[PDB]
C-alpha cells in the first residue's frame, strides 16, 4: 500500500479510472469530428478548429484525473479507448448535437462520481470535479444552427462557421 | 423645510419621483430582455449584451434624477419596481418593438414633466431633461429586422445579431 | 423541456428565482441608502459612495444567479422589486445596522438554498453559492461607529466618513 | 453573543481552535527541523531552507484559521505550542519521513473538521478547508532519498540537497 | 468518389489508416509511461515530462497522417486505441527500452508504407514519411542509463533524470 | 563535542536557549494581540497590522539566536511555547501597555545574557545582543493614547489607529 494514501476508497480508485477512460474517449470523439470537417467535401474550417480544440480540452481533463489518481495514492489503470460511434458526422448541426449528447453523458458520470465521493466522505475528491461545463455552449450552437435552417440550408452551416465559430 | 430649496414645486417633487420609478422600471425591462436572449434556446449573445447595456443606461437616468431631487432640496420617495409585462420576449424583433413602445411612453412622461416645469416657471428642471434619446436607435433596428424577414426568418435574427449589434 | 437541463430540480429552479429577487432587493436597499446620504441635510459623501458601490455588488449577484438559471436549463421569472423599509435612514450608524440585518437575512436565504441543493444532490448549484460575504465588514463598521459615539456624536459620523470610508 | 455570528456551531468554534494549535505546532516542527540541518555537523543548506519555508506555510495556515474564527463570530483561544518530538532529526530522510507522518495526521484532523462541518450543515466552513496538500510532495522526496541509498549513503543526502531541493 | 482524389491507391488509403492508429497507440504508450513516473513511489519528474512530450509528438504524427488521408481524397477510419502492454513500467531504463522497441516497430510499419507507395508509384505519399526519428535519441538514453548502473542503482536513475533530462 | 566550538560556555549555551524560547513567546503574544484587534467587535485594523508585524520581528529574533547556537557549536533545545496571559486584550491602550511590560522583561533577560557573556569573557556573544529596541516605541504609543483619553474615549483609540498607526 501507498505511503501518501489516506481516506481514498478502493471504489473511488476504480471510479476515477472509469472517468479517465471516459474523458479520453470524448477527446477521440472530438478528434474524429474535427477531421471530418477538414474533408474537401465538407470543408468547414472553423468547425474543424472548434472540435480540435475541444479534443485538447478533454485530453487535458483525463490528465487532471490522472494527476489525481496519482496524488491520492491510487493506481492508474488504462483501458482501450473505443473508437467513436460514427465515421461520417453528416453535418455541423449533427456533430454539435452528438457532442451535446456526449457531454451530458460524461456529466452524468461525473455526478455519479461526486455522489460516491460524498457517500464515502471523501471531500478532496468532491471538488476535484473542478469543472465549468460546455453543455450550454453546444446548447447555444445547436439552437442557432437550427434557427438558421440546418442542415438542409447549406448557406446556414457555412455562415455560422464564419460568424459564430470564426 | 430644506435650506437649499428654492422655487421647486411640491408637484415638481412628486413628478420627479414618478420619473425615477419610471426610469428604474425601464432598466428592469431591459434586464429581463437581456437574460431572455442569454437563454440556451434563444442564444443571441449580442442582443443580450445590447439590452444589458441599455439596462445600465436607464438605471443611470434614475440616478441622475435622484441626484436632482436631492440637489433641488426635495425628498426622494421610492415605490415598488413592478416586474415587466413579459417573461418570454419571443424574438429579437419583438423585444426591439416592445422597447420602442416602452421608450416612447417614457418619453411621453418626460414631455409632461417638462411642461409642468414650464408652467411652474422652473427653468433649472426644464433642462434637467438633458436627454438625447434612443427612440430612433430602436426605430432603426426594428426597420432592419423587418426587412430581413424577422421573426419568421431565423437566419435574419442571427445575422443582424452579428452584423448590426456586434 | 430544455436540451441543456440535467439534474436541476423544479424546486431548485424556484429557489434560484427567489434569491434573484432577494439580491435585487438588497441592491435597491443600498441604492436608497446611498442617496439618503447624498442629501444636503445629511451630507456624508463617503457613506453615499460606499452604499452606492454595495448596490452595484448586489445587482451583480442577481446577474450571476440569472446567469445560473439560464446555464442550468431553468427559466427566469422576475417578481416586483419591493421598495425598502425606510425612506429616512436616520444616521450612518443606523443604515450600517440595517444593512447588517439585511445581509444576515440574505445569507440565511442562501444557506437554505445550499441545503436544498445538498438534499437534491445538486453539487453544481452548491458551489454557485460562490460568496465571500461582507457580514463582518459591516460588523466592523458598526463596532467603530458605536465606540466613537454614534449617532449622538455628529463629529463621530463625520470623521468615520473621512477616515474609514475615504 | 456576536452580531456577525450565524449558523456557527459552538463545537465548530472549538474544532477551529484545535486546528489552529495543530497548524502552529506543525510550523514549530518545521522550524526545529530547519535549524537542525543548519548545524555545522549536519550542513544541508537546502533542507534547512526547505523546512524553513514549510514553517512559514503552516504558520500562514494558522493565521487563515484565525482569520476564520474571527470572521465567523467565534472567539480565538490559544493553547501552549508543544515542543516537537525530537531535537535530533538524524537525517534528511528521517525528517522527510517524520514530516510525512505529521502531515497525514494534520490532514486527518482536517477531514474530521470537514465532517463535523457537513453534519452541522455549515457549508462556509466546509470550503475553508481550502487546501492543496504537500503530502505527495514529501511522498516524492522520501521515495527518491530511499532509492539513492539514504541514510547510509552520505553522498545521496548531499546530492539530493543540491539537485531536488536546490 | 472524391473530386480531389488522383493516383491514391485503395490500399494506400488503408495503409494510412493503420499508421494513424499506430501513431495514436504510441501516444497512449508515452502517456501511460509519463504518469507512471509521476507516481509518489517512482517520483522521476523529468522522465514524466519527457514521455509526456513524446506523447504530444506522436499524437501530432497521427494528425499529420489524418491531414494526409483528407488531402489525398481518402477517408479516415479510426479503430480502437488499444491500451499499452504494461501498467507498471518498472524503471526509467525499462520504459526507455520499451519505447525503443516501440519506435523500431512503428518505424518498420513506416518503411512498409514507403515501399507500398513506391510500388504504387505514389511519390506524394513517399515523402509524407517526413520524419526525422528519435530512435537514436532513446538509443542514447538507454546506453547512458546502463553504464550508470540502472536499474539496480537508484542513484543512477535519479541523477540521469536531473542531468540528461533536466 | 563540536569541531567549530571554542570558548562557548555550557551556561552560555543554556542561556541562549532560554532567550530563544523567550523571543518565540513574545512573538506568540503579539500574534494573539493582532487577531484580538481583528475581531468584528474590536475592529482596529491598524493595531492588528501593527502587532502582526511585531510578531514577525520577534520570531526573527528567535531565528537569529537559533542561527547563533548553531554558529557557536552549541545545540538548540526548544521548550513549549506557553500561551499568552490573556485572550482578551481589552483595549489598544491595554495591549500597548502589556507589550511594554513584556519588552522590558525580555530586555531584562538580554541584559542578564550580556552580563553572563562578559563574565565568561565571551566577546562574540556580547554583540550578538545586536538589538535597537522598541521599548521607547511603545512608550510613545502609550503616552499618546493616554493623553487622547483612552480607553474610556472610543474616539481616541479609533483615531490613533488611523493617524499614528496608519
Ligand atoms: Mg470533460
Ligand atoms: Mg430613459
Ligand atoms: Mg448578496
Ligand atoms: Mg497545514
Ligand atoms: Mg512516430
Ligand atoms: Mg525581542
Amino acid at each position: 500500500t501507498s505511503q501518501v494514501r489516506q481516506n481514498y476508497h478502493q471504489d473511488s480508485e476504480a471510479a476515477i479510472n472509469r472517468q479517465i477512460n471516459l474523458e479520453l474517449y470524448a477527446s477521440y470523439v472530438y478528434l474524429s469530428m474535427s477531421y471530418y470537417f477538414d474533408r474537401d467535401d465538407v470543408a468547414l474550417k472553423n468547425f474543424a478548429k472548434y472540435f480540435l480544440h475541444q479534443s485538447h480540452e478533454e485530453r487535458e481533463h483525463a490528465e487532471k484525473l490522472m494527476k489525481l489518481q496519482n496524488q491520492r495514492g491510487g493506481r492508474i489503470f488504462l483501458q482501450d479507448i473505443q473508437k467513436p460511434d460514427a465515421d461520417d458526422w453528416e453535418s455541423g448541426l449533427n456533430a454539435m448535437e452528438a457532442a451535446l449528447h456526449l457531454e451530458k453523458n460524461v456529466n452524468q458520470s461525473l455526478l455519479e462520481l461526486h455522489k460516491l465521493a460524498t457517500d464515502k466522505n471523501d471531500p478532496h475528491l468532491a471538488d476535484f470535479i473542478e469543472t465549468h461545463y460546455l453543455i450550454k455552449e453546444l446548447g447555444d450552437h445547436v439552437t442557432n444552427l437550427r434557427k438558421m435552417g440546418a442542415p438542409e440550408s447549406g448557406l446556414a452551416e457555412y455562415l455560422f462557421d464564419k460568424h459564430t465559430l470564426g
